[PDB]
């Protein structure tokens, strides 16, 4: 038989939601917080780029990455759910930063760059937590 199942071919799950009518909102000065210091100062980071927007299986060469990751984040996520007021209060986008560097604890191995890379992240984001309002 000629199928030798070239296709159907390999893709990205739809991304994370960032806006959702019906989600409880609220505009907190923690959550503003979140936005004006503790995220822009992650994201002008050297190690921020690879977490400022969805994995990209395909492209990256990552075909078990959602195999593995199931709950995925990302950095480009987290800012536009600030940006549209996604969030009820600081836990649930701390959380979401939780999620991202437990994603990429789970995935890869101590010594990675990945991993330095999300271990330096972490170290400087818990450091902007301690001095939340
Ligand atoms: C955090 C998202 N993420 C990963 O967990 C991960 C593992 C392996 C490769 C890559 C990846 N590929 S990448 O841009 O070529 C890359 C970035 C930093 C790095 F140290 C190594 C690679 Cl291969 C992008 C995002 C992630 C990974």
């Amino acid at each position: 038989h000629h199928h030798h199942h070239l296709v159907p071919r390999g893709s990205n799950p739809p991304p994370p939601e960032t806006s959702n009518p019906n989600k409880p909102k609220r505009q907190t000065n923690q959550l503003q917080y979140l936005l004006r210091v503790v995220l822009k100062t992650l994201w002008k980071h050297q190690f921020a780029w690879p977490f400022q927007q969805p994995v990209d299986a395909v492209k990256l060469n990552l075909p078990d990455y959602y195999k593995i990751i199931k709950t995925p984040m990302d950095m480009g996520t987290i800012k536009k759910r600030l940006e549209n007021n996604y969030y009820w209060n600081a836990q649930e986008c701390i959380q979401d930063f939780n999620t991202m560097f437990t994603n990429c604890y789970i995935y890869n191995k101590p010594g990675d760059d990945i991993v330095l890379m999300a271990e330096a992240l972490e170290k400087l984001f818990l450091q902007k937590i301690n001095e939340l309002p």
